[PDB]
């Protein structure tokens, strides 16, 4: 491996952590595109996120940054962020975005150009409706299925539906991004950032940041379960993306995260914990997942068996409780 692709991959281990082993198990040139793809969103999300960068700075550098992968000395050094090294040595990322196929680079590309477009759409502006919130998870989460999908097909690993049914693609995204955004409500709230759509939590009080007080604590446990049942509507798409999908290595690259979330939404449903801390599975319970989702029957056996888990623990008072169990009784009689 030549030093700027050796370089690559220690930043994938870097900022994905033990996320690295899955993506390097891709088969042939699927590794490199998708180590390549899950750098350069990575640059994009740390400009996104920097609460330092100005908006009259930031919007240029989202609706420009597909236009960066193609400029070889473009580079970012202002930036005050965790994974900051992936900007400050843009350039070593960039050549080897070059170095893929053009028909991996063009999907990066474009996917790039319609991700900072939205991005700059929501600086302005928190969270309105569940609308407004399947619009903003497109932007930051549903467009990287739709990438990933695609550059799937155009490998020839997985058959050419895959790349093209965007709104499977975009579920898978959702799904993921909601479940964060969901268990991560006090970090965020902490960090002066708000996700949670303000057409679900103002039914229940006047700020989101009214959660974190004690009084509230019941209101913010049926919101927190609202989002949850909200959610879950995603699960069938993602059951329908997952089942078509015929390579063992994108199978369990695109199966692992799925089955996280749905362990993660589990461990948050009716929990008052979400409101005084950050909920996470255990690492024991996440390596049994990760090294359970190879299959179909496997995963479908696992989401089946976490449902049936919340479906139980439905108080009956929970304002969205029919909803709830409606949205599980789907999933369960699906498959
Ligand atoms: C077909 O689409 C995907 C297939 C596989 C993975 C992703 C997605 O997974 C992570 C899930 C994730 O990062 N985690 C952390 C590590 C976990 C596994 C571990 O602990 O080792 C799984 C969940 C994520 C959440 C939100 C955005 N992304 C994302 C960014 C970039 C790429 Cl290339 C792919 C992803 C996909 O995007 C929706």
């Amino acid at each position: 491996l030549s030093s700027s692709l050796k370089t690559c991959y220690k930043y994938l281990n870097q900022t994905s952590r033990s996320f690295a082993a899955v993506i390097q198990a891709l088969d042939g040139e699927m590794r490199n595109a998708v180590c390549i793809f899950y750098l350069v969103l990575r640059a994009l999300d740390t400009l996104e996120d920097d609460m330092t960068i100005s908006v009259e700075k930031k919007v240029p550098l989202l609706h420009n940054f597909h236009s960066f992968l193609y400029q070889p000395d473009w580079r970012f050094m202002e930036s005050k962020e965790k994974d900051r090294q992936v900007l400050e040595d843009f350039p070593t990322i960039s050549l080897e975005f070059r170095n893929l196929a053009e028909k991996y680079q063009t999907v990066i590309a474009d996917i790039c150009r319609r991700m900072g477009i939205g991005m700059a759409e929501f600086l302005d502006k928190h969270v309105t409706s569940e609308q407004e919130w399947d619009k903003y998870c497109h932007y930051v989460a549903g467009l990287v299925g739709i990438g990933l999908s695609r550059l799937f097909s155009a490998s020839e690993f997985e058959d050419p539906l895959v790349g093209e049914d965007t709104e499977r693609a975009n579920s898978m995204g959702l799904f993921l991004q909601k479940t964060n955004i969901i268990r991560d409500y006090l970090e965020d709230q902490q960090g002066g950032r708000e996700f949670w759509p303000q057409e679900v939590w103002s039914r229940y009080v006047k700020k989101l940041g009214d959660f974190a007080k004690p009084e509230n604590i019941d209101l913010a446990v049926q919101c927190l379960n609202e989002l949850i049942t909200n959610a879950l509507h995603h699960i069938p798409d993602v059951i329908t993306y997952l089942s078509r999908l015929r390579n063992q290595s994108v199978f369990n690259f695109c199966a692992i995260p799925q089955v996280m979330a749905i362990a993660t939404l589990a461990a948050c449903y009716n929990n008052q914990q979400v409101f005084k801390g950050a909920v996470k599975i255990r690492k024991g319970q996440a390596v049994t997942l990760m090294m359970d989702a190879t299959n179909m029957p496997a995963v479908k056996a696992i989401i089946y068996q976490y449902m049936e888990e919340i479906y139980h623990r439905i108080p009956d008072s929970d304002p969205s409780s029919s909803k709830t169990r409606q949205i599980i009784s789907t999933i369960r009689t699906q498959n």
